[PDB]
């Protein structure tokens, strides 16, 4: 197994069409053995992660409040047992209210609302990598995902804006990694249906901004080289897997683009 | 004059070492007409704006203040006359709390800090244009002030963060303004020694955040192939000039680079 | 005038369409005394800027004539008078065999093709340069003319991976440059309807490279924030002048977009 | 095995510091089947070669002879055995006349030495892909090495553009790969102290460029936030297997950095 023996910490599952359902099934696959960390609806996601092929317990993280992270650590040393570190975590998490995701014109965003989803989406990978570097093995592995924001795009807007924040946080993060041995990295990651991307897609967020993101993920397919299924989420998972591998040693601050090849392409 | 007949707001200025009291000073040489605005300190913005070539109306605003923010384009028309627009606006504004600036290590800035930080810098990017755009002409240009932050620095911390999401705000910022036919651009300048940067090198920050940042400086006139006067900010102003001139008119959403080169060279 | 006073060198002009006869028009009408530079149908050029709004000298340059470029530093002096030097220089100068332009396949081009392509549109940058920095005043400036590579595009094949070339050769040509006092920096066009390129939409290599050609096009003036008019090169001759002038002073080693925006949106 | 029943083509061994004598040898402890393919020195090839874990095939490929390469793909279907295919390529070739590599100015290379270099360090990317995808499996993985050139360094001079060349190539190979269901990509390695370099940095070609180099090195392990070892190519070895394995299969056309995290540093 690409993971045997690693103990790994996976953030972000709230159903089973998660990007970290898919990152937490196939590291188990490889041998990883996991805990997993759920906001909110704790009974759900429980019952979500019971159809992981392996048992893996389950505590409550909501990346803004601070009792939360400052617990964190010891949750995990009770989970994992007293001393055994992990050798990764994945944050797997995602938020912008509406009024920041086309749902309104970009102008039109509160900046409440935006700082909500920056702190969500690009603070709190600081704030996890905070929390747990202390209780990581050396050689560990730290990895987020993103979405590509080196070029504006409709109707994403302000999520876009908080991606473009997390890259930079990303860096930063590899300088306070690097000191115990720890990489940091984000996989780019191209669309895929989750259940809230098939929610706006549907009209959740306006017609408007459906048309334009379903107009988004047709020309992924079309410019990748090697075509881009947004239905299959197992080619993103595969590619944080090998980041938390020990085959990837010399990267750190970087950004993995697990895209099909789209983001090199103009048409 | 580059700028003959321009109606113009400036934004930044505090004193007479702001890259902004230079742009003011540059864009009246070449025949603009200004608006100044001003932050908390306005007798003593107003005292240090009239060693500029030409008087200019000083109005205040709070960029946090969502009641200066709402009533600034009805104050401007006031300034320059009913019927008249403007032709340009400059957003030459920064803050993050010392917190995030290298004072404590990069984990130790509170989100609270952070926040502040990101809604000054970036997001009120978003908040100018939101407010003045109704009240530019055709053929206009909006700039703003960046500090390249495409791979980590040392004590710049999470102000680094704030440039990365204004680079992403100033691309969509782009696709509102087009559609008033208005250009909106950043000019990356080279590190400028403020009244602020003199102070952080001073050790107002930390000795270590002191030593980072003037070993950052040193290698900036070293990389630059025409070399970098971290003392003179005209080549800076002289920038934002050419994109609020007609002689960029097909550059929008951008970054140039008013760095001496620096950032194309390795060493 | 934007350009009083200063000598500057274009070369590129083939016919009224071409790129370098629209920043030669712009230029003289900004004041600025020329020197022109032609390859092999000489007498076609000579007629073809005798419609610019000034007689200005033609030179004979072909960039892969080692005597030409010897003696044409010689001949410059010759045209604008002993004691005096350039101050701007622009290189407007392009070529693939149709073998490495969409006419086979990629694969296809055979490497005397690319390397002859290679030389006309990257190396003879830096070959001009070498000719002309010995007689180029402190202050001066060179500008070529690029295509955006970073991204593959159907069709352009080699002639991208050119311009790639060309964008790193810029890199250096700055380090040397910057010795004189000289900026070296490109500008990125958007696509613009010359004669050749005309000839290609409409199939002269094939229908499948015309075909995909127009595609790209199309999504150019769809992308751009403030739109993108292929068949109007005065946006890009206005930005050519504006890096000639005084009024970039801190930039070099650098590309500077004039594509409406194009490249700064997904869609 | 990370790469257990997969047939991979391995070229660019010359001595026994070669990148790919790392890569060989570590695809091979991963369980992969190795073809090697060798230039000018065979004699010495096959001798260092008889060093690897586990005997294979030697092949002569010169990448400037068209007939070398016409009777490759020939050549390995009879070492591998008929009705066999390649799952994997490792381009590990390069090459820049003394005079394009900081001997003497860059202006000073003649264009028939850059015009070698590019052939032999860009060209034969594609010339090997059109050679063997032919005999490349669905899911297989083309490697190439490159060295960041995205800003212009001392000394490197030529080979910089060279790499610059092959970034674009590799986009372009992409397009050709992944109509057979291969993916191709580059892996961008920190300074490593092969024969050549350790020369280099003795004066081999000069003191100016050995202390230019020996200062690239020693930056860019202050840089890297998890340190690089110049002397250890391990971790590059790594990395190229990790994109030979089915642990990437979304990435194509793309650069994947083993320097350390240098490149995302500013200092
Ligand atoms: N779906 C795509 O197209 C796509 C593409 C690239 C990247 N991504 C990124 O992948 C990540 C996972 O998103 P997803 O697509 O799987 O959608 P998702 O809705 O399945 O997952 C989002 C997760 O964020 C978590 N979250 C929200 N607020 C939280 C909080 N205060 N504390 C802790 N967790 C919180 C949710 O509980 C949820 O588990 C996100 O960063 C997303 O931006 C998604
Ligand atoms: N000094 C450098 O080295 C450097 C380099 C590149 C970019 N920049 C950028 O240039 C911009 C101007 O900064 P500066 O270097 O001239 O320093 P400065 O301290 O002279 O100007 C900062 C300005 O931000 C304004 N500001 C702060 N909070 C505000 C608020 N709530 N509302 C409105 N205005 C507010 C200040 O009043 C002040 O006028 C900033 O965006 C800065 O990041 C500076
Ligand atoms: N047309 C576009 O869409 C577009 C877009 C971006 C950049 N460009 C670039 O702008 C430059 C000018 O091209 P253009 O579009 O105006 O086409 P053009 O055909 O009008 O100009 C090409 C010029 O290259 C010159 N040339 C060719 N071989 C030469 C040689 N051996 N020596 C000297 N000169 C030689 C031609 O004589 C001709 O004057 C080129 O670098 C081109 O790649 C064009
Ligand atoms: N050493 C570094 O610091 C470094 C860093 C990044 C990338 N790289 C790249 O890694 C690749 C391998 O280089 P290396 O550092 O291991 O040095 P090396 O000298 O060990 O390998 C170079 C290889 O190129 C081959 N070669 C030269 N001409 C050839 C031809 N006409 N046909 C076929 N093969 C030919 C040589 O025979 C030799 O095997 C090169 O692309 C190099 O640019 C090296
Ligand atoms: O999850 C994301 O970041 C994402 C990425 C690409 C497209 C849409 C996205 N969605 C954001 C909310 C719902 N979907
Ligand atoms: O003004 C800036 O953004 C800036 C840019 C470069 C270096 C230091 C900076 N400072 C931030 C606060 C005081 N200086
Ligand atoms: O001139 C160019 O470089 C160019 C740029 C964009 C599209 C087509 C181009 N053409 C190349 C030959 C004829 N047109
Ligand atoms: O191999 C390379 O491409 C390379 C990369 C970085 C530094 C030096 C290099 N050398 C080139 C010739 C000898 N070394």
């Amino acid at each position: 197994g690409l993971l045997d023996g690693k103990r790994i910490l996976v953030s972000g599952i709230i159903t089973d069409s998660s990007i970290a359902f898919h990152i937490a099934r196939v590291a188990q696959e490889q041998g990883a053995q996991l805990v997993l960390t759920g906001f909110d609806r704790l009974r759900l996601i429980q019952r979500i992660t019971d159809r992981l092929p392996a048992k893996a317990p389950l505590l409550e993280l909501d990346v803004q409040n601070e009792e939360h992270l400052a617990s964190l650590a010891g949750r995990v040393t009770e989970a994992i047992g007293a001393g055994n570190k992990l050798d990764g975590v994945v944050h797997s998490i995602g938020f912008m209210p509406q009024t920041g995701m086309g749902i309104n014109p970009f102008f039109d965003a509160p900046y409440a609302d935006v700082s909500k989803g920056i702190h969500i989406s690009a603070y709190s990978y600081a704030s996890m990598a905070k929390a747990l570097l202390p209780i990581m093995n050396p050689g560990g592995s730290i990895v987020g995902m993103d979405f590509d924001p080196s070029r504006a795009m409709p109707a994403y807007n302000w999520m876009t804006v908080a991606k473009s924040a997390l890259e930079s946080v990303n860096r930063f993060v590899a300088r306070e990694a690097g000191k115990y041995g720890v990489r940091s990295n984000l996989v780019a990651a191209g669309p895929i249906r989750t259940l809230a991307m098939s929610a706006i897609v549907g009209g959740a967020l306006g017609e408007e901004a459906g048309a334009q993101i379903q107009l988004l993920e047709e020309g992924w397919d079309q410019r990748a080289p090697i075509g881009w299924n947004m239905k299959d989420a197992t080619p993103v998972a595969k590619t944080v897997c090998a980041l938390l591998s020990d085959w990837l040693p010399a990267t750190t601050g970087d950004i993995i683009y697990a895209d099909g090849g789209a983001h090199t392409q103009l048409l």
